[PDB]
């Protein structure tokens, strides 16, 4: 009875966003990628394109004519529109992928519900908010989860799906299935501030800071010691940089709000100074390192 | 008139008699004395040995020696075998040559008046590691250095066991130390920074990377991991998530090798627990040093992970 998700619709062109809508494109599924203007939209899918012919170009040397059909095919069932309610009234899913605001996400889905068909899907790729903050803003809890995605897309393998209590299993295993016809790996956590990879990275990055802030070891060696000591493919800082500051420094933030004894949570003056600097990591030529 | 004496002193130290000076006074680690054959001493005295330093690797008896000397020649005919797949012959010289530089004696006060290095890597109890100091500062050598491998304990603590502080350090390597390669060299105040230098110079001598940190609680490394496999354990105590699916998050969302889980049983969840127990027992009322329930009660069963057949995970 379950519902096998063909057409999603997404909402949000940025880096996220479009991510998803590539990959979900390049695996099959009809898209429709929703943003506030046509500029912004005709810029997100400018860079799906590019990503797309990146990777054709690579894997499809041997057969080019196969890599151009691949990315014009990828890109024609990729959609666009700046008006989301016009396109979700049979879309099966709705993955958004917005500004991380709890009243503007709020105001989006209580619009959505309205005209999405019934047996549609909502789900937040949201990284700062309750899932069930945001279900609560429609009628259709049962059919909203989150669905928690990684920077690069279509690189990262992994899916957290997330169900509040009031999520259905039927709900939770057509995300399941949809993130393996993704060629995606679902994992599943409770609705609970991080879920899983958050939850676990975020705090340690958090502890790499305090720990240069102490004076007790530099960022580099930091960066090298993890990398040698630990096998990670990043330096806490570089990784930092990598994620980007602003990005790290509001999730904090939030989790701060919410629980502000908690020691994990405890703001950083370099950090904040580096974000109040607009210095956001590789985003910005500038983080905690330099890059150019 | 202090102004014109730090000016005649860096000119000085700029001058070519100086510089000589300073390079010829350098006492290169060659000779190095490893106590504790466990994994970590082995693993050390293997690298050393296989780098070219002279070694002694001493603990109790003769057959725990003997049996730590046979596990080093096993794991030294596994590189040789990749070194060499090949060409065994030079496989065999290299794994007999290397074992040749290392002795065996049982007690380390023995050879430590002529050996340039002392690596402890004992059982991680202060006073046990406190008799050994004070007893080998005795025997050593003025130049001898010692350094800890310990997790546990500040390397203040233990360098105060000796009269030689300014020649103790913390040298801290990772299993399989073979493998690994970073040692992370721990001054305490009191190291002064020709021992540093030595020990920083040792570390790439043994094709390491050599880091620094202050002599404070699980240094770099375990300072950022451990507290993390503790909230992994911690989120699935909650039952926010399988340790199945938290591993694989960790694998597929942040890149690791492996998952906290898989981790904890990697590097032994007794070996854990004993870390995390001494930071919460110095630390009492940190809300991060919090014991773990599913990890005290598996150390309890000794189910100690990998090593054991059996932690989080059931092997073999």
């Amino acid at each position: 009875k379950k519902i096998i998700v063909k057409h999603v619709t997404v909402i949000g062109g940025g880096l996220m966003g479009a991510g998803i809508a590539q990959v979900a494109a390049a695996t099959g599924h009809t898209v429709v990628l929703v943003d506030q203007t046509e500029d912004i939209l005709a810029k997100s899918k400018k860079g799906i394109e590019e990503s797309l012919r990146k990777v054709a170009k690579k894997k499809f040397a041997e057969n080019p004519k196969a890599g151009d059909e691949f990315v014009e095919k990828t890109l024609s069932t990729i959609a666009t529109s700046t008006d989301a309610a016009s396109v979700v009234h049979s879309t099966d899913l709705v993955v958004e992928a917005i500004v991380e605001n709890l009243k503007v996400k709020n105001e989006l889905f209580k619009r959505l519900d309205k005209f999405a068909a019934e047996h549609t899907i909502f789900a937040s790729n949201t990284s700062s908010l309750q899932i069930t903050s945001i279900a609560n803003a429609t009628t259709r809890q049962d059919r909203f989860a989150g669905l928690h995605f990684f920077n690069p897309v279509p690189v990262m393998k992994l899916v957290e799906v997330i169900k509040t209590p009031m999520t259905s299993q039927k709900t939770f295993e057509s995300l399941v299935d949809f993130s393996k016809a993704l060629g995606k790996h679902p994992v599943s956590c409770k609705d609970t501030p991080g879920f899983i990879v958050n939850r676990l990275l975020v705090p340690y990055l958090m502890e790499a800071i305090r720990l240069y802030e102490r004076g007790d070891a530099s960022k580099e060696d930091i960066d090298t010691a993890m990398k040698l000591g630990a096998g990670y493919p990043m330096g806490p800082f570089e990784l930092l940089d990598y994620v980007g500051l602003d990005t790290t420094k509001f999730i904090v933030d939030g989790w701060h709000e919410m629980d502000a004894e908690n020691p994990l949570h405890q703001p950083s003056p370099s950090l904040n100074k580096l974000v109040a600097e607009n210095k956001f990591g590789k985003k910005t030529g500038e983080g905690f390192y330099k890059y150019k």
